[PDB]
């Protein structure tokens, strides 16, 4: 019980002293580690990540000059003309505008844009919305000009929806507009918050991609040259420009490096189909009240809308990740064995001797795996009531007969060929007849008809002398002084009388035999002695009033 | 030292030809790599992960008729005039408006909503800032109307703050607006990025679940009525919607899949309640000059927020990653061997042998196990010095003393019982008294009182014959040629002269009988002479001038 | 073939009833079980967690009172007034406001603002185009007053840019301003959706860190007081303030919460340098039509941007994610083995003995170890072709010789010394001369000179007596029965006849000495027999008309 609980279990090992499979396991188990410490090191594995929370706020600078009409109108523009008051991840400049000045809720023609025109009041639709004219139609077709007429809508009049955006664009010089950029990021995991601006920075500085990296003070028109863009045809219909703003932030003490990497790319496609809406473009309406009508001043302005993408991770050193990442990695240090193991295993095969060593003698040093092998394995069957084992004296080697028998005698089934474990060297070094049997000397079996098959085996495949003729066959399984000395051995007290003392010598000298033409314990427990060898131990041992059994399972 | 570093262990392993253990193996191993191929396949474990980064673009399209008053005022509602400029990852649509015109800071009754009448001047506080009305408190009641009083208040007047949305929404025509998305999505590790419109899609689509789900073109009412939302009852107080761009992105160039999912989900809880704004609705103020005064129109906007989400990963095969996972799942391969190793050792134990197997006849063939557990595990005990293993020729089996002799005979003691391993049959197939004392020829010990116990031992538990009356104790013991040539098998060139021949002589008598009675060495050299063995070894043998030291522990 | 399959290898084991070993391999097994499920739960590594897209509707309640002048003017902001419609993940609350009314695009003085005086036309710059006046200079220095005089600009006019934010902030009661913030957050992988106002709150709650934590109706001034903020101070120049929800959400149903976390974070820089825009603020255009000319009331509003930051992740039970973390994990139960293993085998060195021990005694009884190292560990060598083995009667152990033999005796070459192992008592529990000679009985080989070195061996390293001279040489080695009971134990049939026998019985002999002297069949098989004894061997079985082969390679 408490006995049970204080064990440990410990592999039983061969050691080799081999130079060639010492360096490959040292070769490999070094390969393994390098990945292993590499990987860690470059993924950071280590490092618990997390991602960042950003707020962006955005200043721009810049002041533009329109002169444009039928008057000659001189503009100021300012960041007010402009930007919109929304300063956040996204900020808008406008490049170009089309103007429509004193707009009223009433009738009018609507603007010929792209095969608009009608030649019949039929032709128009009469409460129809069109999202393009941005008015109900009244079916009827009324004269936009001299030329051409236009159908009648409801709406805001004049009407100039499908006007072509100026060009030039009015607001080029926004290419020469500045932007200030401030972006605090916090890891709220690991109770880290930074800005992308530190005390000691230039104030004058302008961003540049290898000059001044991290001046967060940029040049629209260098943003877009910087990409390959070129900012006076995007102001004609405007686009949408992503600053990224990437924090690639390793949070540790002794490598802490949290700095802002700035690039630019451009998110409106520029071949956007025609009928979706190229550019980026917005309609902004003034009301106001003249007299004592409500006017409406609209504005189709034509701009780039400047998203600020604020992305990144925070690395910290984590226990837990470490502790989990040496565990999976763990198992890769058994690399060297396993390889080793299946060289081991793959040159110790006959195969290799008879067919690729006399091809290849480079190979042949090799063949020393057998040993190993022999050294490593101890291969074992199955012990099933099936399972016998037959020797002959003719043949060297033994046969495994585990199949059921049939009635078919033992002596006809062949059985599979294995062969006989060296007798312990070490230890040895010391001082008419059935139709079947082919020594003369085999009886018929006394055991039912039923099971009679087992018994019916000689000691030999072909006719010859018996194994019972040898002098050795009674010196170990005949002699009666051996097998009572055996007996003593294990029973020094042991009654040497009665009929019990004879079974015993009978015993001993099956187990004997079995022993001296099988070897292996193994083998001759299931072994299965010849008729004539059995016979010849029953009669120096006689049963007096009983039957014999014969061979017992084990198991 | 060089040596030491070129060498390599691999365990001493044995091998069971057993069909019900290899084919448990093999299924066992077939399930553990089907499992983690499923795993690692179906969760994309080899692909390193990475969030998008995404910019949104909106179009919204629609016009909108209104007959509202006292006169019967018609108008027009374009997108300027029910969107705000703002176009990103959110955009709003007006449903409905309250508007009040001509708004001046001056005093004015507060709006009689939900029980705010007032029955007095001292009832109304002074100073109150009160935002449900909008303004200050001048503590006294005046008539809202002819019927009704209600508290002066300095705010922008005519006040209506507190005005039911009107039902039916105005702008009911919402419902048939439309709204073109344009989602720009980047993986920015992936070096990846894509957008929800490409080449050679139908501009004339509207979005469908099944017909068309890839329209970027989306209809309001379509929008609510795919998820089972009533545009008509929403339109009246406002809401939420929000628009789900999920991307489910492949990178692999085997496997490349990176198109956006759409769904919509009401944002706004339907049942929030009327004390916490239910719906959604802002106050937007258009401020203008008449005459010399500056004047207010406030108009109460009650409309849907469309927030569009997007959201998704993209999976890019990794190396790293794969290894992590590999070397993870690969410690699960080793089931087979725990699950067999376990059926082994609980198949061994004796109990199922007298219990388990009687009751089921089933379970008797895996008797086999306890073959392989012996030739699997060799159980050994710490040798430490209180370690000691006594036999007697009447009882089978040996004793193991390993507790301290505090006075108490050795015989006396019980000890744990423990079996007799079998003695080599392939080597062996050759040719008055004390009170303790059950034998007759046992003496007292000579060694000290303290440690006299250890040789107060008898050859026997019960009264009977010594066991050197046996012949094979003189055989094997006392045949001083046996013992010679052992020593000269030990030493070839060994002197047979002096006492030193003598103790060598008794040392191997000593080692004989323990052999003989205890046949493995590890429990041999812990073995116990009895008294009488002991003493007719060294009469045989005696010692001139000297004292006998008796057991000593090997360690 | 099919048997092949059906094989199961298991390893071999050495268990050891030793309680500290069972016991330490019991501790780190607890320890190494409590660590991993401690992790487990703690960090939920059982859990597939997902981040939360969120969606936030914000509503501003509060009316503040401003009596501002040149005539004191009277005047009321709610909502509308010091609110833009925006109402999402960032809100933007004015406290401090500048107005510049009546601006007309034309030419103005700019405001002096921090030395923007000019002393000469000169001076000031033509055409150049000043972001920080936000105009368009003439080149000329105009009188801003009686006594200081700036430069003309073409600007809005009058120009106030650059006058200091008023203090103290005119809209200071906007610390008494109430936010209810209505929070949608949803887990789209978990499919899990819920939002920060559940049925049953409190609706007239104000929030607080402990009393009211749950409450989302946050008071401005007390956010500001939560973190050590003065909201007086921050309102004159404004700032950016982040309310942080948090939602460590559990989504399963035995342990389910999903709550969120309110905290708050300045995002603003307080020591921001005065030329980087301290504090927050926006300009804001109001136009409208004045006659016939087109005018601009200008607005600097200084206010408090509150970003309403939303993050976290949802976990919820995976079966894959909880297998790879067992299966990472699984490796770290060997650390038993691994720790129990290097014991044995570091204590097993003989080095702790000879210093070690005798140093500390209490590090004595670990001596044990030796036994459990030499119980679990076979060494053995590679057999390459220059393996030797020699053995001298004088000296007590084996040498093993494996260099090249060029030209030097075998008797001169050193070796490297080893061990003799026991020879399997259990077994044994039976019954003039050349130079480098030294016994008197070797000859010169026979073997041609390239490869005589090889049988240039003695049996001893000193003069002395030969081996042979022994009786066991006889009895084992020329015993001719003894040889011929090996063989017919071999081989029971024999034939004792020709000059095969003679050569089976020295094969025998030969064999018999190697196992004699160095009993292990490992290195018999690699042994080098003497000269002396080789050549008594060949002259009791000499070879009629052939020449000896001499060891020959098993390999
Ligand atoms: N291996 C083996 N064992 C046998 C054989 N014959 C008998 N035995 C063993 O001897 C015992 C039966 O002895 P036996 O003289 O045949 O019958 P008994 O006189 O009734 O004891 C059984 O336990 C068998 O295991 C045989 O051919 N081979
Ligand atoms: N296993 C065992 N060994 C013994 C016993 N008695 C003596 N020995 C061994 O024999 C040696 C002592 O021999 P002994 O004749 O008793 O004393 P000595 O004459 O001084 O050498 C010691 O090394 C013991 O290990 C015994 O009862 N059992
Ligand atoms: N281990 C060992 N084996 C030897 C030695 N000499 C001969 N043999 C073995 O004996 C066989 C050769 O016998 P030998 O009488 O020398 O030559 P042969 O008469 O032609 O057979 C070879 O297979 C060797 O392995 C020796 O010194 N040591
Ligand atoms: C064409 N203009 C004039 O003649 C006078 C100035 C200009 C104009 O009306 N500015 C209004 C305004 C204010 C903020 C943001 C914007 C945005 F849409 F560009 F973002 C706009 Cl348009
Ligand atoms: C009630 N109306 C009239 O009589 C004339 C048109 C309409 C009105 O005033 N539009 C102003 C406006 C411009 C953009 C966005 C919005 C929003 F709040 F809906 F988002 C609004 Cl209200
Ligand atoms: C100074 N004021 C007056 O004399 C009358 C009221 C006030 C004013 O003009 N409100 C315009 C307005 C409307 C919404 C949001 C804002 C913001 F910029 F603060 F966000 C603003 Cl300024
Ligand atoms: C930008 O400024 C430079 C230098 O003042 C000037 O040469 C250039 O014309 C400007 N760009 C535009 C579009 O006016
Ligand atoms: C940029 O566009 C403008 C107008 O579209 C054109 O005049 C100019 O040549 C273009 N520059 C480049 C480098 O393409
Ligand atoms: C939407 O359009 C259809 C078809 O023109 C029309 O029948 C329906 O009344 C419209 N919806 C509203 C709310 O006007
Ligand atoms: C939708 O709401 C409107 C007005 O609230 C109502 O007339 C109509 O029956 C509703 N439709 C459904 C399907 O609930
Ligand atoms: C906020 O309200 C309290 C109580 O009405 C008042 O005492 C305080 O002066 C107010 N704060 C400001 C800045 O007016
Ligand atoms: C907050 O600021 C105001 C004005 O700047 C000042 O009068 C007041 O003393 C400050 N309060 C604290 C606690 O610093
Ligand atoms: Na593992
Ligand atoms: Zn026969
Ligand atoms: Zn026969
Ligand atoms: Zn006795
Ligand atoms: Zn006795
Ligand atoms: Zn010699
Ligand atoms: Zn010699």
């Amino acid at each position: 019980s408490w006995n049970d609980v204080f064990q440990y279990e410990t592999n039983k090992v061969t050691r080799i002293q081999s130079v060639n499979y010492g360096t490959i396991k040292w070769i490999l188990h070094m390969t393994v580690f390098s990945y292993v410490s590499f990987a860690l090191m470059s993924d950071k594995l280590y490092q618990r990540k997390e991602p960042l929370i950003s707020s962006v706020h955005t200043k721009v600078k810049g002041v533009a000059e329109v002169t444009e009409n039928t008057k000659l109108v001189h503009g100021i523009f300012d960041t007010a003309d402009y930007t919109l008051p929304l300063q956040g991840n996204s900020f808008f400049v406008m490049t170009n505008y089309l103007k429509s000045e004193g707009q009223e809720q009433k009738l009018c023609p609507e603007y010929p844009s792209r095969g608009k025109q009608c030649h019949s009041d039929q032709g128009c639709i009469k409460g129809w919305m069109d999202p393009q004219s941005k008015g109900i139609q009244t079916g009827r077709c009324i004269p936009y000009d001299q030329k051409r007429k236009t159908c009648e809508i409801f709406a805001w009049c004049p009407a100039e929806e499908g006007k072509e955006a100026p060009r030039p664009a009015l607001l080029r010089s926004a290419e020469n507009f500045t932007v200030l950029i401030k972006n605090n990021i916090d890891f709220p995991g690991h109770n880290y918050t930074t800005r992308n601006i530190l005390p000691g920075m230039n104030i004058s500085c302008t961003f540049h991609k290898t000059w001044n990296p991290q001046c967060p003070i940029f040049r629209l028109g260098d943003i877009f040259q910087e990409i390959g863009e070129n900012f006076t045809e995007v102001a004609v219909q405007g686009g949408i420009m992503g600053i990224e703003i990437y924090w690639d932030c390793n949070l540790d003490s002794w490598s802490h490096r949290c700095q802002p990497k700035y690039s630019f790319r451009r998110l409106d496609d520029k071949y956007t189909n025609e009928s979706l809406f190229p550019g980026y473009n917005f309609r902004y309406a003034k009301y106001y009240k003249e007299n004592g009508m409500e006017k409406r001043t609209l504005i189709k302005a034509f701009g780039v809308r400047f998203d600020i993408l604020v992305f990144g991770t925070g690395g910290k050193f984590d226990i837990i990740q470490l502790v989990v990442y040496i565990g999976s990695t763990l198992s890769y240090f058994g690399l060297a064995t396993v390889c080793i193991d299946l060289i081991i295993n793959t040159y110790a095969s006959t195969c290799c001797r008879s067919r690729v060593y006399p091809s290849c003698k480079c190979c042949e040093p090799c063949a020393v795996n057998e040993y190993y092998y022999r050294k490593k394995c101890e291969p074992i069957v199955e012990p099933k009531p099936t399972l016998k084992y037959v020797s002959f004296v003719d043949e060297p080697h033994i046969w495994m007969v585990d199949q059921q028998l049939l009635g078919k005698s033992l002596q006809d089934v062949k059985g599979q060929e294995v062969p006989r474990p060296q007798t312990d060297f070490l230890e040895l070094s010391r001082l008419d007849s059935p139709d079947w049997c082919q020594c003369g000397n085999c009886l018929p079996s006394q055991l039912p008809e039923n099971r009679r098959a087992l018994e019916e085996l000689c000691c030999r495949r072909k006719p010859g002398q018996c194994i019972t003729t040898s002098e050795l066959f009674s010196k170990i399984v005949l002699s009666r002084e051996a097998l009572q000395l055996l007996l003593l051995y294990q029973e020094p007290l042991l009654a040497l009388e009665g009929e019990a003392i004879n079974s015993k010598l009978r015993h001993c000298a099956y187990r004997s035999y079995a022993t001296w033409r099988f070897v292996s314990q193994d083998m001759a427990d299931f072994a299965i002695l010849p008729s004539c060898c059995r016979w010849k131990i029953r009669k120096e041992f006689p049963k007096t009033q009983g039957q014999y059994s014969g061979f017992k399972y084990p198991y």
